[PDB]
């Protein structure tokens, strides 16, 4: 699918690597805000940033 490509768009579906204590969550893609400051939300209402190191779409 992807090593580290941003190819993230507000809808999407993905598991990203949302804090070490808990590992890879499944989140979704809310936006693509400042530069390259990924918007992504878990299902916890959480925003953070992602990035694609964080981010794996299907893979």
């Amino acid at each position: 699918s992807n090593a580290m490509e941003l190819d993230l768009q507000p809808g999407d579906v993905v598991k990203v690597l949302e804090s070490a204590a808990l590992g890879w969550v499944r989140a979704r893609v809310i936006r693509v805000k400042s530069g390259g400051r990924v918007v992504v939300q878990s299902d916890q209402g959480r925003e953070f940033t992602a990035r694609g190191n964080q981010v794996r779409l299907i893979e």
